[PDB]
């Protein structure tokens, strides 16, 4: 029963491991069986499925899209928050959130990175376009280069809604 | 005593491991014992007994079979969600919630069945004899719960066959798709 | 405290190790003091004092009788519940449970298995087969033979037999 | 610990050396907790001795040490034997109070410097109501009891039943 | 849930390893969550991210960022309490706290030391100019020599409020 | 905050290792503090500094002298009840309890060793430390057995052995337990 | 939340390693945040920074300077004791308790043992035991041992207990 959770905070401090997932989920599922429409407030820095460079997760992708599914199942609106960064599937997840209550902090940074490859790959750009309210065409052209954003870039792009200064 | 729990949810979020299944039955058991009659949530996300393509539980069919067994003996009413997998033995454990009360999410994937039954030159040999035995419960419960002969179902086990969300709800071993 | 403790649940999911004698009757004598006459819940899936061929306990049999003895020492009842097998000494151990009150699911299965260091030796089996017997209601003699060879159960069979009283479904 | 709320102690081991501190501390906390109130002490041990090797070294001084505070409380200790009392588990079953030793149907006893040796004969002999002499003699060999042999010798009271 | 927390109080007593701006902001978010409007008090006797000549931690500017970044969103006002050094980043966090409140003890020591390198640099002269209310020329050129304070020397600098007695 | 503390007792079951004086001080703090003038039941079954014939304590007796002195700085009186044996150091420590308040039970054996120090490998002019050591541990038994100094010296260069009677007689102990 | 804690007692049984400053302080922190004025009982037996000839704190100096600090910094009043002995810091730290209030038991024993810190500790000292800083940097040419009455006319100590 830990602390932050008293809060209905979640807070994702590292890489996604495969245990985190879990975690996640479990903590999401919980808040929504004590509170049915308390919002929920999800804290994240982290790089996704990378660490210095090595792959952490090997199911980061479908990881990460089990969470999106549950926080479009619950009642209880989600929140995010991005402190430090999101990278790669944290970010995917960081602009999951309720629309209009997606934030970063200044500083903060984000970057987006057999049937089995084709329909998830394919999972990903759809959400990813419904939530940046853009095209499937252009989404996955941003895909083919590694693109970075720093908070202003990601409220044009609509990753996020608003930056809390001060 | 956990958080989970008081809720009156299962959360498999991992293959189901020897120890698995005494956790979820302990949680079965005590739940039933707890509230009589009130409905119990098993969250379901697993690969059965194999991980990264290796078996983990060699125990893995007659477990599942114990926990669906406890399952109905039970009062309450045990509803099943599937939120990223159920494969092998998971699937056979989703499919074994209260009829209507099945539920997965939409990106949620399924398969069938098994394994290796495999049998180490250690060894009994009344062994084995237990498989064939034990490889027809199966059929029976899937059977039952997809609301099939046994003839189409063994046909469909010769295959590895995955589905997705809509195809598992027209196979019946799912109810209903979860939105907001 | 744990749990299924509160609940009057006693549940034991392997072998029957040397530690879990000392479990059981730890439980049964607390629960005994706990509330008088109320039941307590023994579920059992277990295969006694082997595990994969090889013998986990060397002292299964006197420490199942402990049990038993117990069982029978208190005032609270004891119900048994088979859950996927009772094999060897975790037959017994279920078929002492009272009588009318032990169940089991469709799909269990049970077992009956096979100086002065000599006049007490015999003493232990002798006391296994009497206990068979009360519970099974049968001649010392019947069982004895019935003991001569390994002989499996499902549940109807370990019911006719007056192992077992009631197969639970919903 | 659960037991303790209700007054039980329950040795369900070998005597070893820690056993003897937990068992004591036991006995003064509760006294000390509820002054006249009875103590059930529950025994199944082989005593000093596990698969044929001592693991204690200590054992018979510190079994005379727990009698010893045993006598010394004022709430009466009643004992349990579940399935065996051995050795100096054995000398420990019998020290409880008179008409309170308590017995299974099937539990079993068993009983195996110059100044110990003389204060467990006759910790023993106060026990079983019998003659120093008559006690050695029985000590010189390696002697077994069942619940109703150990009950006329006088090591217990009474055979549990119901 | 420990003790000092429980009168809001966060001591930072080592250098900071990756694991401890986790913690401190984990911290600072229950604080905020449990009582809005409540100061917090920060106790810092830090090296930063080097602990005798090797460094411990390869992301302690973005860390120390992200900590500030924080402390600057929460409602709760941080007051920060220099015990035996800020060093580094940790004098960078020690000057973070709400001006006014940022305190220290008689025997103190403080002392400071692509588009990512150059992004991060900036921003850290940008903290420290905000803070002792001078202009980023003249940080930018103290920051080229390693230079110590002492409580008085610090307090002049603005690093400091207030210097401690009873 | 264990069980037995709540009831004002302090059990030492063991010879006394180096953290044991750490934990016996501790204890009788927290009691002193908790109840000023309530008393504190030690009750003492040990070897002293020694176990199977091996010192287990290289600091024993400056160890005991310095929970004595904690015994004669707090208000609270404390009580002694030795249980099976108090050797050595265990001897200092169970006679140093309240004067009339001093326990043993009918079996309880004592004995008082020949004190020593004990000397590393490798420092220097701790003769101070050690003579000076020596001196007030005889110092201590003498008050408790309320003897003269030189009595002492000489019982302490034999090794003796005492009974419960034996020992209430020498004044270690003053009363007996029984029923 | 420890025991003594609970008494504002805080005992420094040990020689002052590294983690025992954090430890000291934090402890001093929570007591003073949980009752503005009442007195804390700093409890010492110690060695410094030196166990067994070996010196186990390279920090020593600079960490007993941080506590110092603090007990001057806080509003509560610190009362020291020193059971066993204070070396080295742990003196310097024993004599920094509130004047008055610096207490030894009979048997106890006191030692006293870069270049801005070097006078910090020779500041400390001097205002500790009302002496000029020049006799002090004298007094620490050389190790010198008390003993309590001793430490009472050098002003490290103001009352022995008995």
């Amino acid at each position: 029963p830990s602390l932050l959770l008293s809060k209905r905070i979640i807070f994702l401090s590292s890489p996604i491991y495969p245990h985190i997932s879990e975690q996640i989920i479990s903590q999401l599922l919980y808040l929504e069986y004590e509170s049915k429409r308390k919002p929920i407030h999800l804290y994240i820095n982290s790089t996704g499925d990378i660490d210095n460079n090595k792959i952490i997760n090997l199911n980061g992708i479908t990881d990460v899209i089990s969470i999106v599914d549950v926080i479009n199942y619950i009642s209880s609106d989600v929140y995010t928050y991005c402190l430090g960064k999101a990278y790669g599937i944290a970010c995917i997840l960081a602009s999951s959130g309720k629309k209009g209550y997606r934030f970063s902090l200044k500083n903060s940074s984000f970057c987006l990175n057999n049937k089995e490859i084709m329909n998830t790959k394919k999972k990903v750009i759809e959400i990813i376009s419904k939530n940046t309210e853009k095209d499937t065409n252009v989404i996955s052209n941003v895909l083919e280069r590694d693109k970075y954003f720093n908070a202003d870039e990601a409220v044009d792009f609509k990753l996020i809604d608003h930056i809390l200064e001060k």
